[PDB]
């Protein structure tokens, strides 16, 4: 267990509050704020509860020791002031001391301009919590490397506890994940077996259904000896993708949507998997597979989304992800989402308010997914024992 923001008593003490603000930018304008808007019922509710709040987070990958004004925090400042209707001054040089009173919020400049950040030194995650009397890692995105300022300084501070969006994170991933309610459905897709081995693994002893897509697929077809065409797939892992099938329930497509090449007078055509050709690519699953999918999730109580099922950018090769999604979406089942891959296609299909949680954690979520214990995790449950 960790200790929580919402439990402790912030009154006139300065918070240091770790959060993912790290979103796109634009000639210093931010032009999406999914991410700032997240973490805003954090900060009001620290300011809520009386606290002198100081904000930190990274934004892209800036060079460590260089100040690059594009990296900078500033739009996320502007931001922040109009948001919160008041100023919100961004702090430049602030870990030899930073003033700020009860009831003042500041953001600090991107961690990652701080020497030491990346590989978690102790002198820069001391001064960290120096500036702090409470520490709160709200930034589960980030969990799962340690760092500075989301692991170093929760060695160090007075206090250390997890935001309210990071609890969120951790309440419904351990509700998917652990003695989730059966039968348990996953879907995962990606180019490749190898790059999502242990997520495959994992899953494949704790679902009972294991819907495969993209590339992964096709190393699944083709260890069933099925014929994939001009597919990626890869040889040095059939044994593997049949040691998963015979552990877990993995249906392969009935029907495909293939295409020759991206061109004008390219026809996207539905073929059954055995007449797949030597030249033909594999883009979706074909409406039959997508239909019976649909059919299988249905029932479900329990739904792990990574991935689409197609390129489904292109719309002749939609089909399988916008059925899919609406079958998540019409299930009953609890729905969690994570990869930047399936919230894409969770904003084309307008499925978001059907889906149970929508995890913008990344990499940290397939780790997590994965058992591997998440550093920022594990610091927290040091810092909350009696």
């Amino acid at each position: 267990t960790v200790l929580k923001m919402t439990d402790l008593d912030l009154q006139g003490k300065r918070v240091l509050i770790r959060e993912d603000l790290n979103v796109p930018v634009k000639d210093g304008v931010v032009t999406s704020d999914a991410r700032i808007l997240a973490s805003l019922p954090t900060i009001k509710l620290a300011l809520e509860k009386g606290a002198a709040v100081m904000v930190c987070s990274h934004l892209g990958r800036p060079t460590e020791g260089e100040f690059s004004a594009e990296n900078s925090l500033k739009p996320v400042a502007d931001y922040l002031s109009k948001a919160l209707g008041r100023e919100v001054p961004l702090v430049s040089d602030y870990l030899n001391g930073v003033d700020v009173k009860a009831g003042d919020i500041v953001l600090f400049e991107n961690v990652r301009f701080n020497k030491g950040e990346k590989k978690n030194a102790d002198e820069l995650a001391k001064q960290y919590a120096a500036l702090c009397d409470v520490f709160v890692m709200d930034a589960f995105g980030t969990a799962h490397r340690a760092e500075g300022s989301t692991h170093g300084v929760a060695k160090f501070a007075k206090v250390a506890a997890a935001g309210p969006l990071l609890a969120a994170e951790l309440d419904a991933l351990g509700k998917a994940l652990g003695a989730p309610a059966k039968p348990m459905a996953a879907i995962v897709a990606g180019s490749k077996v190898s790059t999502k081995l242990d997520v495959l693994n994992s899953l494949s002893q704790i679902c009972d259904l294991l819907i495969v897509g993209g590339g992964i697929a096709d190393t699944f077809l083709a260890a069933a000896g099925h014929p994939v065409g001009k597919s990626l797939y890869e040889p040095d892992l059939l044994d593997t993708a049949r040691a998963i099938a015979a552990k877990v329930n993995v249906p392969l497509p009935t029907d495909v949507v293939v295409a020759k090449e991206f061109a004008e007078s390219a026809e996207a055509t539905v073929k059954l998997i055995a007449d797949v050709a030597a030249d033909d690519m594999i883009l979706d699953i074909g409406p039959q597979t997508a239909e019976h999918f649909a059919q299988l999730l249905k029932t479900s109580k329990t739904i792990l989304w990574n991935g689409p099922v197609g390129v489904f950018e292109f719309d002749q090769f939609g089909n399988g992800t916008k059925v899919l999604a609406k079958a998540i979406a019409d299930s009953a089942a609890f729905s969690i989402a994570g990869g930047g891959d399936t919230l894409a296609a969770i904003d084309k299909y307008g499925v978001a308010d059907q889906i149970s949680y929508i995890s913008t954690g990344g990499g940290a979520f397939l780790e997590f997914v994965e058992g591997k214990v998440l550093p920022a995790v594990e610091v927290l449950e040091s810092r909350a024992k009696a």
